[PDB]
């Protein structure tokens, strides 16, 4: 019976995959044991404490006894750790969701409703590394996978409304509570403009509005910035985007990725406004119909106001395994090109989920 | 004798907005203002208003008739009742108007004279009479890569808005505000996060407790990719605006696309987008920054790195000024001939009352 190990389970991306495990009983043929930083060799509340003790982390020994581990834990824990392991001769499955190891030939990327076939290949070949892709290549892939599939993409230009769940935790926590307290100093009573003036300046004072987290204050704002500068130009959260994608794809052709990331006041879903532009001139009603056959997650929106303001947004989409997608239209900037917006939460589809998938196919 | 000009509008956001601009601008030093209303008509507004005397009565024909000039920031709803009216009443003086009823007649100029001075002179000089300002989001894109267009080096552009909430008025503001305090008091800072998350989400859909009339759905912590009416074409009329209101402000002989997507964001006064522009050449990107930066005095450049793009090309920043910030400009895999850029801009002043303004300006000259 396979041994497998969690570490990452305490926060966001972790409760989500631990929640969508008990709802699916990935439980049931594994003996699962669970890793710690914090309160080690003692017995874990909740449905954990079954498994029995907490183990350490950062103990190489008791890692390596593990069939396969699964880590939400973060860059820092794999490129501190990941190496060791290897280099103390464990050969097991690393499933991951940082971003450390996506680019390593020895990876896989994992997107299993796009690259099934490819990750059964990678095992096969003997090949342990199986890494979640970056949250916007997840989302975006799975809504036109239909039009993927077909190697009907030229290329995309991706502009993001990125949610704060994907900073973790205490950014999350950050922005509610920047919220709140701009929500307190705020005066019904005073004049519109001089209240939105009182807010946008209390906004700026990081003595008063903690904003450390999310560097300024997100709360009615915006931050075009996400990661590490490139020398390109680029974030490395956009340069991810391409690279990834034809990782994924493994594509013989290139497709072209790149746009601009965007941190929006959002909390769990991502959306993205997506322009495509194809390889042959397709109808609108084509288009539609393929992207509405990529998955079963998939999910259209038709393209009339009551039904994109109910149905294609971050607070109709949170907490689902939908890929909503809508505003499907046809371009002015050439015969080629489409538009459309999609939404997707970043916990699931966006990291848990693809992590729980890859270790089903892993098991069986 | 001097000129006779009366304003409708004065009184909401984009209105406010400009009387401080012309205050802050000595723009009342050569005209007779009458400030006209739809209520406490025959009352002395208080502020300075005072000074010019009683309110007059927006709908009444006769005494807009006296004004060589009117300035409506009221509504599409007014100009519809009442320009008409006034021209049927023989009326030859100069409408400039914020909305956008007029915009697309062949009589009507589109007003950015940073881009189309030469232009609404023209139109003065030709017996010409509607001056009409264009939607935020084309006066705000224009203006940031004004530095190409003004060359003719732009062959199309996509643009994907993040629009704030003043441009649907005041009331579309105060319950942006509102519902954000309420969310806010029922949220609970010791329950796990991801129940709060939940929390907010069950709360924020319950129409009778979180008021949402006004944006149909609640903005806060949430966004809406649909601004106004539906097109035929798959468009709402917001996104349709964009590429036949910039081609009219520029003239052109040759169309330039504008097409993306438009959605409202929990912001309150300042417009974003992230713009991708398709060019006529190849460009380095600093021929590209270069003319960028000299389009206009208002136009700001961020320079593309962590630090300064989180602290100025954000509405946090932009909010309040006249500057047109733009960053994050950088080349493109997409084609050897695309880049892309972010930019902010203050929707009340460029993007409604600044340019009323300065055509104003135009005319009483
Ligand atoms: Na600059």
């Amino acid at each position: 019976m396979l041994k497998v190990g969690f570490i990452g389970w305490r926060g966001m991306v972790g409760s989500v995959l631990m929640s969508r495990m008990i709802e699916s009983k990935d439980f049931d043929c594994i003996l699962p044991t669970f890793f710690s930083t914090s309160q080690v060799g003692q017995l874990p509340t909740g449905f954990m404490q079954q498994y029995g003790a907490l183990q350490d982390a950062y103990s190489i020994d008791q890692l390596s006894s593990m069939d396969i581990l699964l880590s939400c834990q973060g860059g820092e824990y794999t490129k501190e750790i990941h190496h060791k392991l290897r280099e103390a001769g464990w050969q097991g499955f690393w499933i991951d969701a940082a971003s450390t190891l996506r680019l390593d030939k020895d990876s896989t990327l994992v997107l299993d409703p796009l690259n099934h076939d490819q990750i059964i290949n990678a095992i096969d070949n003997g090949k342990k590394d199986f890494i979640g892709s970056n949250c916007t290549v997840s989302l975006m892939s799975l809504a036109i996978a239909g039009l993927l599939k077909e190697d009907l993409v030229e290329w995309v230009n991706s502009s993001t409304y990125q949610a704060i769940s994907g900073a973790g935790a205490a950014a999350m926590q950050e922005l509610l509570q920047q919220t709140s307290l701009l929500s307190k100093i705020d005066n019904r009573d005073e004049d519109i403009l001089i209240r939105e003036k009182i807010l946008r300046e209390l906004s700026k004072d990081s003595s008063k509005i903690p904003q450390q987290k999310t560097v300024q204050t997100l709360a009615y704002n915006l931050l075009p910035w996400i990661d590490v500068g490139m020398p390109s130009g680029q974030t490395k959260e956009e340069y991810k985007a391409a690279t990834e994608l034809n990782k994924i794809l493994d594509t013989k052709k290139t497709i072209p990725v790149d746009g601009i990331c965007v941190r929006v006041p959002s909390l769990r879903s991502h959306s993205q406004a997506l322009t495509v532009k194809l390889r042959q001139k397709l109808t609108i009603e084509e288009i539609k119909q393929k992207i509405s056959q990529g998955n079963e997650w998939v999910k259209v929106i038709d393209n009339n106001k009551e039904d994109t303001l109910k149905y294609l947004t971050p607070q109709a989409n949170s907490g689902t395994l939908d890929i909503a997608i809508g505003r499907i239209k046809s371009s002015l900037l050439a015969d080629d090109i489409f538009h459309c917006f999609t939404v997707g939460d970043q916990l699931l589809w966006g990291a848990a989920e693809p992590l729980r998938r890859v270790l089903n196919i892993i098991k069986i």
